[PDB]
């Protein structure tokens, strides 16, 4: 019948406060409305004028705050027929109260082979932190610790190469500060 619609954010999920992200869903060619919903309720909705040669919807978000993190999903409608939900989509809002220390073993400069460990610790927070990768080999790792946690890389390779950072979290989806980056040099 009607494809299911896929939303994602751009420039990505992790949304500092009082900064804008947007939210695109694709429905499919023709669709009439998109609903973007936010945790049980209506957060916005597009009419695609003329809707022919149209799939793709944007939602902005110009202002980001805690009570905009959370799970969206993103209906659409050809004719009288609503699609299935999409994927659900996580957005956090960062910038959030203090900053955390990231730290890394054996040191910033290492050769491939060599087991990297990054540590990120914050004092008044929960137990789940963040490890973040940026760049072209760019993600986001989770991890647990009381007060301290730590993100085994195992051997590195060229591919472990970029700047990290990481966070805190007050809740799952309220993270702290970015820490200071440290940048990981990969030889050979």
């Amino acid at each position: 019948t009607l494809p299911k619609p896929f939303i994602w954010a751009e420039p990505h999920f992790m949304v500092p406060k009082e900064k804008q992200v947007t939210i695109c869903c694709q429905g499919n060619y023709g669709a009439v409305e998109y609903q973007l919903h936010f945790e049980g309720s209506l957060f916005a909705v597009d009419r695609p004028k003329p809707p022919e040669r149209i799939n793709k919807v944007k939602f902005y978000i110009p202002d980001m705050n805690s009570r905009m993190a959370g799970q969206y999903s993103c209906i659409y409608r050809v004719g009288e027929l609503w699609s299935e939900p999409s994927n659900l989509l996580d957005l956090v809002v960062t910038e959030m109260y203090d900053t955390p220390t990231l730290s890394v073993h054996p040191g910033p400069e290492v050769i491939s082979g060599e087991k990297v460990t990054f540590y990120c610790r914050l004092d008044t927070a929960t137990s789940m932190f963040l490890l973040l990768k940026e760049g072209r080999s760019s993600h986001v790792q989770r991890g647990y610790g009381k007060v301290q946690a730590e993100f085994p890389l195992g051997p590195v390779t060229t591919a472990h190469r970029g700047t990290y950072r990481c966070f805190g979290s007050y809740n799952n989806h309220a993270w702290s500060f970015p820490s200071e980056p440290v940048k990981l040099l990969v030889t050979g």
